């Protein structure tokens, strides 16, 4: 008979996939029953059938996790690479901690900046920076935040900088928050699923099941708009090509089409958007530039990009929408230039295809039909990334799809916990809960709070950010405890104050000038992920010290090692001291991570890490305690802010996940009472809602939007009730979502002004005469139907913005601008303004930009379903699935170059080259653009010089070092290359 | 001598364990007039035992072992938050779940460990 079932007596552990943001549930199996004498060893992993999002499924990455956990390249011991050396030397943990602490203290004492030139205390350290792990837990994230800021660091970023930064920069100004608005299962309720600016079937496969459910079982139309015919296109009803970097033209064309054909949800637009608000008379746009442009500083004076004010100081309105200055009429005028012919001429999209897309999207302007957009990097990684997203968000507002089940903007997050690290503020000028570090111009607490607490711009609005002081003081109480009091302004001056944003491109420009001494790379592989790899390696080579914390060997940890063409360096010429510290992976700790739908999910430990590997919190603690002890006995610069930071854990060298998660949730530090004299919480208890946070020092929380995640009722992130009473796919009992378990953001907009559902078959909330109740937690207060209170409660005007006032760097309305490296060498809409006029481009990088005469083809980089960045190539199962590096080109380009399918080729740019196998296919076709034939060369990003897949080249060897004008997110999706037979 | 068991010829373990824990025979109040226990309920601490006939317990140091919160002797939480090997959630120890006797002496006169 068959072999016996191999898991019958194994230990079963629940955990979550460590790769993308879908957050699939896992059931891991270990050899051993937990007895102390048996050392657990995971030997099989499969899906959790009860998880509502994945329902047992796992894509090739999740399904192959065993080979990552047990990779031959797992790190085992602390290792050190000496200056000019070509080998690693194993050292003890104590040696690593002491050496690192000594290096850090010497650098901090030499370069710490206590006061700026204007005499303000700024307590900042800029000569050592850090990259944080979006693949690690929220608890690791908070410890990292405390570690970095208490030391005064401002060059602190996580993957968000090179990923969804543009989304936050655009969706927050448009809707009030930067997060994905709905959730995975909810996609099944859509009538139209739009995959543009993303490739969900390859980048979020298990989550994509719900788009297939919408298509197959809800009769939805699936549309894919991409320069390549992808695996998502394989199952699409409609496929339309588009040239990389032209989305704003295509989307603005859709806006023009909707307005011209009156295919909008008029009542939704009139009441829920700022369509009726009047704009200042001095606002204008002409020939590619908005009013207020300063050509020398290459920035805009945004004074004119604002509303006209009435006698009470609120925005003036014209409910009839006839006034020439209302947002609605100005929007109509702005997009009038984007005709179908213009779309075809710039995007290359045939008019017949564009028409099909317009018609289908237009069909969802009906109140009971919705479109949901699924996007990611195809839109974010451009110099106009934030504006790409602005245009789509505007479309969803015109169609009345925000706040609707089956609608919304599903900005699909990347790393398993990039959402959590963004929430916790591991970005240069951020603090947890979307709070902001003080700028150096804000000399006192009062000035700081006033700058961050917005005044309402229309009467009768929730304007919830008015509560900023309560969140800030509570954060300070969590950080400093008894040391933070009213008398010393809650420790205000201990936080580092910024003079500017220290984004990664800027910081590496500084590194190249010799201004950076050390760098930490915690679960981040910049040699593989940063743009212009040859320059990146050159920059890192100038560092005096580097500390890598990871569960795997990474290209960054071995940047000093010669790997032939893949990494042609001379170890003897690189003086950097490199420390490589072995950490745990997802399966070796308990903790929480936030998925794309804002679900904070708890997971449990399945085995101990291999060799001497330690968990991330232990590694930080080891370095931190060694460093603070040096300060205790030697003194030094910036002693007080460092020593005042709390590290209140039962075992200081081993902070536990539950301790940190509870800190994030928050506590009542004194008994708390409501206005009627009723006790809401007792001293020492966990808080149940951020509504209970106060600005008087009686409450603490290190992440206010997480209050409710772990209460006196227990760890809500561990909830496993998959009940869906409404049938809409909303499972309030599984895990816990922020804010306050609201699964669909902006849900008040799922109903009209009288509280009646736009679609009676999709009711999310309803009015019972005294409060809002329903199938989801209301993302609203208790304003009765008919009142002026808007549904976008984080907006000072309570509306979705069609006109983004003074929030965007390059304009209150999106506008087409070509990529820095463009195949046309001009912009057909306005030749006088070719690329984004507010883009920052350092002189050194401008010299490394190519032109179409030498690099005629559009280069773009993307993913394949089988691999996750340069991480999975360390796992055998995935290496077997896609073993060797390739690039994709059309049959037309291959024929012109004499390249046969499977032949070896050399793809190059102004910055470098890679060699690979050519995948010649009709899935890539040239487009007719502005009278030329434009070809695209596709470059997947999964291979490199470490791993078990066949050795290859870092794709970023080709990419330009320039980014979005708002977030400085690199333009990895549209540049120029050349190709030759190899 | 009482032998108050539902089946006199087969006393059950839970019946006797509850007798050992103890009961409030009348509603009990603290000095501030606050109800500490209702007539018929299991006592939560020997601190609530009285010398006036209103409380019963056949083993005072065992009061807290089986309360209105349930059989604490059946608790199976092996959590050790401090790392010192103290597991307050596994079973129940007398007196009042104190695992290390004389622990005030683990600190000096000023309360410092
Ligand atoms: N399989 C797998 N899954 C992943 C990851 C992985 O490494 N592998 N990484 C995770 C992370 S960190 C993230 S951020 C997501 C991102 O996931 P996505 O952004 O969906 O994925 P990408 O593969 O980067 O590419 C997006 C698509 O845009 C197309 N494209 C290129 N230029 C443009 C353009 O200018 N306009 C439009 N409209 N399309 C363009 C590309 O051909 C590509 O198919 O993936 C996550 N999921
Ligand atoms: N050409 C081009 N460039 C890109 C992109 C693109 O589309 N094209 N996309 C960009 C985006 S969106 C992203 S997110 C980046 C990602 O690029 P990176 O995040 O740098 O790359 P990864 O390979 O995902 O590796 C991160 C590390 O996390 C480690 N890790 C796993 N679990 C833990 C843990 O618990 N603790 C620690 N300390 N480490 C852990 C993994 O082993 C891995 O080495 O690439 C970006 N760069
Ligand atoms: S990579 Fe994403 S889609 Fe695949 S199993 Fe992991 S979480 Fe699910
Ligand atoms: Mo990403």
């Amino acid at each position: 008979q068959a072999r016996n079932y191999k898991l019958l007596r194994a230990k079963e552990i629940r955990n979550t996939c460590t790769y993308c943001s879908v957050g699939c549930g896992l059931l891991m199996y270990s050899l051993g029953d937990g007895a102390k004498n048996a050392r657990e060893a995971i030997y099989h992993i499969e899906g959790d059938p009860d998880h509502p999002v994945s329902r047992g499924a796992l894509c090739p990455k999740g399904a192959g996790l065993l080979d990552y956990v047990n990779s031959e390249n797992r790190l085992r011991y602390p290792e050190y690479r000496a200056p000019g050396s070509d080998k690693w030397q194993r050292i003890s943990w104590e040696e690593a901690f002491s050496r690192i602490a000594k290096l850090m203290k010497a650098d901090r004492d030499a370069n710490f900046i206590e006061k700026n030139e204007q005499g303000v205390t700024v307590n900042r350290w800029l000569s050592t920076g850090m990259l944080c792990a979006s693949g690690a837990s929220n608890e690791t994230g908070m410890l990292t935040q405390k570690f970095a800021r208490s030391l005064g660091m401002l060059a602190v970023d996580n993957q968000a900088r090179v990923x969804h930064g543009p989304t936050v920069a655009s969706l927050a100004p448009t809707f009030g928050r930067g997060a994905m608005t709905n959730h995975w299962v909810d996609i099944k309720n859509a009538n139209v699923v739009m995959v543009m600016g993303g490739n969900a079937a390859e980048a979020h496969p298990v989550g994509f099941r719900w788009a297939m459910e919408a298509k197959n079982n809800n009769d939805a139309t699936l549309i894919v708009v991409d320069p390549r015919f992808t695996r998502t296109a394989s199952v699409a009803d409609i496929y339309a090509p588009i040239r990389s970097g032209t989305d704003i033209t295509f989307l603005s064309g859709v806006l023009r089409y909707l307005i011209e054909n009156n295919k909008i949800n008029a009542e939704y637009v009139k009441h829920y958007t700022n369509a009726s608000l009047l704009v200042r008379d001095d606002f204008a746009f002409e020939d590619g530039l908005f009013s207020g442009y300063d050509a020398e500083k290459r920035q805009y004076d945004k004074s004119s990009w604002n509303y006209q004010l009435d006698e009470n100081g609120y925005a003036k309105r014209d409910e009839t929408l006839t006034h020439p200055r209302c947002v609605w009429n100005l929007l109509k005028e702005h997009v009038s230039r984007y005709t179908p012919d213009v779309v075809e001429n710039i995007c290359g999209t045939p008019k017949a295809d564009f028409l099909k897309v317009c018609e289908v999207l237009a069909s969802t302007s009906a109140p009971d039909r919705t479109t949901t957009f699924l996007y990611a990097l195809g839109w974010t990684q451009h110099t106009v990334g934030a504006q790409n997203i602005r245009t789509m968000a505007m479309i969803q507002l015109l169609l009345g799809n925000m706040g609707m089940a089956g609608g919304g903007v599903n900005a699909l997050r990347g790393h398993s916990n990039i959402q959590g690290l963004t929430d916790l503020g591991l970005l240069s000028t951020s603090l947890p809960g979307y709070l902001t570090l003080p700028s150096e111009k804000q000399v006192d607490l009062q000035s700081y709070l006033e700058a961050n607490t917005p005044k309402a711009t229309l009467a009768d609005q929730v304007n919830y950010w008015s509560n900023y002081p309560k969140f800030f003081v509570s954060l300070m109480k969590s950080f400093y405890g008894d040391a933070a009091q009213k008398e010393n302004n809650w420790g205000y001056d201990w936080l580092p104050k910024w003079d500017q944003t220290y984004d990664v491109i800027k910081y590496f420009n500084m590194m190249d000038e010799g201004k950076v001494t050390g760098y930490f790379c915690q679960g981040f592989n910049p040699v593989a992920s940063f743009p212009d790899k040859n320059k990146v390696v050159s920059c890192l080579s100038k560092l005096k010290y580097m500390v890598v914390i990871d569960p795997l060997v990474t290209e960054t940890s071995t940047f000093w090692q010669n790997h032939g063409e893949s990494n042609d360096v001379d170890p003897a010429s690189i003086q950097t001291e490199v420390f490589r510290l072995p950490s745990t992976c997802f399966a070796e700790e308990d903790g929480s991570i936030a998925n794309s739908g804002r679900w904070l999910q708890w997971h449990w430990k399945g085995q101990d890490a291999p060799g001497e590997a330690r968990n991330d919190g232990e590694i930080l603690a080891g370095i931190y305690h060694h460093l603070r002890e040096l300060y205790q006995s030697e003194g030094g610069k910036g002693v007080e802010p460092l020593m005042k930071m709390s590290w209140n854990y039962k075992q200081p060298h081993e902070p536990q996940s539950d301790e940190v998660a509870k800190e994030n949730n928050g506590y009542a530090l004194e008994d708390l009472y409501d206005a009627n004299g009723v006790l809401i919480a007792k001293k020492g208890q966990l808080l149940s809602s951020f509504a209970h946070l106060r600005d008087d020092g009686t409450t603490a929380s290190s992440c206010w939007i997480y209050t409710g995640s772990w209460t006196e009722q227990g760890n809500q992130m561990a909830n496993r009730d998959n009940s869906d009473p409404s049938g809409l796919g909303n499972t309030l009992g599984w895990a816990w979502a922020w804010p306050l378990n609201r699964r669909v953001l902006y849900n008040r907009a799922s109903a009209d002004i009288n509280g009646k559902p736009w679609d009676p078959k999709r009711m999310l909330i309803q009015w019972n005469g005294s409060k809002w109740t329903g199938n989801d937690i209301p993302d609203f207060g208790n304003a009765a139907p008919g009142t002026p209170t808007g549904p976008f409660i984080m907006q000072p005007e309570g509306m979705g913005r069609l006109f983004a006032i003074n929030k965007m760097a390059e304009g209150p309305f999106p506008e087409h601008y070509e990529p820095i490296e463009t195949p046309l060498g001009t912009n057909p809409l306005h030749p006088n303004v070719v690329s984004n006029p507010v883009v920052r481009l350092y002189e050194q990088d401008a010299l490394r930009m190519g032109k179409k005469e030498q690099f005629p083809y559009v280069g773009t980089t993307y993913r394949l379903t089988e691999h996750f960045h340069t991480w999975t190539k360390h796992a055998l199962l995935n290496a077997i699935a896609q073993p060797e590096q390739f690039v994709e080109i059309s049959e037309t380009l291959a024929a012109a170059k004499g390249i046969n399918n499977g032949d070896r080729v050399t793809v190059s740019s102004k910055r470098g080259f890679i060699r690979a196998v050519a995948v010649v296919t009709r899935r890539l076709k040239p487009l007719n653009v502005n009278g030329q034939q434009v070809e695209t060369v596709g470059i997947p990003i999964h291979w490199g010089f470490e791993g078990v897949a066949r050795k290859g080249y870092i794709a970023n060897t080709l990419t330009p070092n320039v980014g979005d004008a708002n977030s400085q997110t690199p333009e990895y999706k549209a540049f120029l290359v050349n190709i030759e037979k190899a």
